[PDB]
């Protein structure tokens, strides 16, 4: 599928952070757009670490999956650039960046109706993926991007998009999956081949907890061994102090995967608030 983009049409600018075996940059893509018009377009650039180029297949598959669907709550993929040892994904630049950092910076002016709207949008995206039997596999607030802020004065809601999952937990080292507790569900800790649609219901619950906790990271105080034992003892997350969504979080984070609710049922629960 992927449009091949020339290295010379890509400029790398500021470093924005990192993902698993990747570095993330803002950049600019020079392109011919619709009517033959030349454009300099802001792009989000993800670079697979040279030392991990043996994961390149899973790195690109994560984006290819998303790019074969179109949906207003999914980030657009523009193409790839493979410059010898560099494996580069080129994607839409989303103005206000990651939800997790946005929640922390603005936690004092984000109320329950803003959280509810964002949860509803995320659920709409996940229902779309579920209807298409497409597993995401890394739903978390870091991977949700805010394209538009709420505008009180015009009643405009915030608007979010979900980015691609990155390299799959089916191929990642077990130590990384343990650090990713409690977004990674207990059955995938047992066996990463247990990755299924029910995975995304668990992770959606962890992500709602983030949205409700002002950007805190659940269980961050626990090292990997205690995270593993958290699953062994079958604990649940503490209610967010803003507890309106606590019941939904706990229903999604069901240790029995087959009992986790459909995204249709999840949306019905959200709309009754
Ligand atoms: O489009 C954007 C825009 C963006 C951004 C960052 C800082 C200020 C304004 C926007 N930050 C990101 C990330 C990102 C995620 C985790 C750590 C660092 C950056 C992603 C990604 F695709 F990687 F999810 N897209 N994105």
């Amino acid at each position: 599928v992927f449009h091949k983009i020339r290295n010379e049409d890509l400029i790398f600018n500021e470093s924005l952070g990192q993902g698993t075996f990747t570095k993330i940059f803002k950049g600019v893509r020079r392109e011919v757009g619709d009517y033959g018009q030349l454009h300099e377009t802001e792009v989000l650039l993800k670079v697979l670490d040279k030392a991990h180029r043996n994961y390149s297949e899973s790195f690109f598959e994560a984006a290819s999956m998303m790019s074969k669907l179109s949906h207003k709550h999914l980030v657009l993929n523009y193409g790839v650039c493979v410059c010898g040892d560099e494996n580069i994904l080129v994607q839409e630049f989303v103005k206000f960046g990651s939800l997790d950092t946005y929640l922390k910076k603005n936690k004092n002016c984000i109320n329950i109706l803003w959280k509810l709207e964002v949860a509803k949008q995320l659920a709409a995206a996940m229902h779309f993926l579920e209807e298409n039997t497409l597993i995401h596999g890394n739903v978390c607030a870091k991977n949700i991007l805010l394209i538009r802020e709420e505008d009180r004065k015009t009643g405009n809601p915030p608007f979010i998009k979900l980015s691609d999952p990155g390299i799959s937990i089916t191929v990642l080292p077990k130590d990384i999956l343990q650090e990713r507790i409690p977004w990674v569900p207990p059955e995938c800790i047992e066996n990463p081949k247990n990755l299924n649609l029910a995975t995304d219901k668990w992770s959606f619950g962890t992500t709602l907890w983030e949205i409700c906790s002002g950007g805190d990271k659940p269980l961050s105080a626990l090292d990997s061994e205690r995270k593993l034992q958290f699953y062994e003892d079958r604990h649940q997350l503490p209610a967010p102090k803003a507890a309106e969504l606590a019941n939904l979080i706990n229903n999604c984070m069901d240790y029995e995967p087959d009992h986790r609710p459909s995204f249709r049922a999840i949306i019905r629960d959200l709309n009754s608030l």
